[PDB]
């Protein structure tokens, strides 16, 4: 039940606004429906529409030209300006077959000359956490892990950050975490395995980083062309809203936003588990920050297995 | 020392503005700074120009913002009619602040971000394989970093040179492409590098030539400013007349020069040196992730000897 909801991806968070666009054609074949409001000013969005007619020259032509790479040659985010407000976005492009899923996620204008002094800072800051995990005297997960949820909590500005692990009957426990002062322990805990259902973890072995900005928020419908005879399946994007179950699960502890990095070794590939960071409030990070937090947790899973053996 | 200091020279690649560090005037240029930044009241670029002339003013509010602080390089600058972006790379020296300048192709400004990642991920990969070799061989260690190196830049030829106790300089590592004559093993006297140059590598840990070639472009400022600017910081930087001519007979047209130092006690132990046979530029970000790529080289090099 679970797989088919997740995998179509019809509902979206609110932060940001998704495009589909057929490889060979470049129109607009499906859109979520606050993409006119935010990409336009409400020349219209819809069906068949030219995305040449969205945005600027140098804009159009540099998103026209990633449909001409493989996707391992995709360089993430493009910026783009809509053309007729200016608006910037940061466009965060994937593949499935033959379509092409645009991810746009706002830019403040005054962070526009910022963009690449913040995305070199971002990496940065993590190149600096790698070399701390490197250093450590190796033989004790317990040091690892607390270094890790410790150098997480630094980067990524959250309330809470936990290390939690799946034991071998896929129960859950609470092995590392840092927080702000205020807040309720969870270290130590344990959690039964269906809190996480089988599809999530599935999802996570190739979605390795997920952020939720506020479990509250109304949620956006993806419409997409009538004529297709299929579901398009937007399990890929940055934006797929939670499954209301999980929303609500959220919202009980007070979690209200939150970010997730699975942490898979022998990238014998197996999910070992997860780094957490909950916010008691919404909470946005920008995409560069989030790739340079993916690429922490690829260095973390070797560590770990490392350990292990 | 007063000919790399108090030299006045920039290359061409790029252009310099420094501006004073309370009316945030211009108080110095390079020659070509009008051309480049202003296509050619006043002529539009001189002596006391106001920023909010020349820029956008998003660009110019930035520019603000870091004559208040602490620094993040490089801002994205737009020209004012043109629309015409450079990199703007922002130093401090005692009465002014200094903005190396340098050009980005109008099209490849939506690919900024991307490629400053793509830069700083593949030096973080490098890091994580000079750290996972087991300890011990320094030849392992400084054979990996020039391959990583050549990788990374795109150099037709990468050397690790160390320094003996005599200042004297030996190539100890190298890779370049094929058919090139290697120079691995050879000694070259202490002189080939003097100690004004040694001492400068401490501070400016990355530097590179575009074209040993080029024509030179003075830096004009006004003659009552109560000191001398020095430029030993910029980017721009025109090599000494006599490297000019020492690069050119051993046919380095291009060159990219990383220093490697120990307890960053603290001493030189030797550079990280790629050679072109034609011109060669990589962008700021480029060079950025370079740096810190060398940084924690230097960390594996002071292990070894201990
Ligand atoms: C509804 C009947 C059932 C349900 C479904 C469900 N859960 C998830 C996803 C997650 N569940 C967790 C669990 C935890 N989070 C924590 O912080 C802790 C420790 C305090 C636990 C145990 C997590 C981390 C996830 C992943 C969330 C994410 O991707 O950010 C899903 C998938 C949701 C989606 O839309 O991707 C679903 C469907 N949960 C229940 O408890 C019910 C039994
Ligand atoms: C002129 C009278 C003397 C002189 C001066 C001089 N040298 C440098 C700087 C460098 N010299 C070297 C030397 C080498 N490059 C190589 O590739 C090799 C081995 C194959 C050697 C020995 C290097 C690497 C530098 C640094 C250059 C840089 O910053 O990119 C300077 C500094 C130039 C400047 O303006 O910074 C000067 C003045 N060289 C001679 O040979 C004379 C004896």
């Amino acid at each position: 039940a679970y797989l088919h909801h997740m995998q179509k991806g019809k509902m979206i968070q609110p932060f940001g606004c998704l495009l589909a666009l057929d490889e060979k054609t470049c129109k607009v074949i499906a859109y979520s429906e606050n993409a006119p409001e935010m990409l336009t000013m409400v020349p219209a969005l819809g069906i068949g529409t030219d995305i040449k007619t969205l945005f600027t020259a140098p804009s159009a032509s540099a998103l026209q030209k990633a449909l001409g790479f493989a996707e391992v040659l995709l360089l993430n985010p493009v910026l783009i300006h809509c053309k007729t407000s200016g608006k910037p976005f940061y466009a965060i492009i994937h593949r499935v077959t033959g379509s092409m899923i645009i991810d746009f996620e706002p830019v403040k204008p005054y962070e526009v000359p910022m963009t690449a002094a913040g995305a070199l800072q971002s990496y940065k800051l993590a190149a600096k956490a790698i070399t701390r995990l490197q250093s450590l005297p190796s033989g004790s997960m317990e040091r690892l892990c607390d270094t890790m949820v410790q150098e997480v909590f630094e980067l990524t500005g959250y309330d809470r950050v936990m290390a939690y692990k799946f034991h071998e009957d896929d129960h859950g426990e609470v092995i590392a975490e840092i927080t702000k002062p205020g807040l309720e322990p969870y270290l130590g805990l344990h959690y039964p395995a269906t809190d996480i259902p089988q599809a999530s973890r599935f999802l996570f072995m190739k979605n390795k980083v997920r952020m939720i900005v506020d479990c509250h928020a109304k949620h956006v419908r993806v419409l997409q062309d009538e004529k297709l005879p299929f579901d398009l399946t937007l399990c890929g994007s940055t934006l797929r809203a939670p499954h209301s179950c999980h929303a609500q699960y959220m919202a009980n502890m007070d979690s209200i936003a939150s970010l997730v990095m699975a942490v898979v070794v022998n990238d014998r590939k197996r999910l070992w588990g997860l780094v957490v960071c909950h916010n008691t409030t919404p909470r946005f990070v920008p995409f560069p920050l989030r790739y340079a937090c993916e690429f922490l947790a690829q260095v973390f899973a070797i560590h770990v297995n490392k350990e292990i053996e």
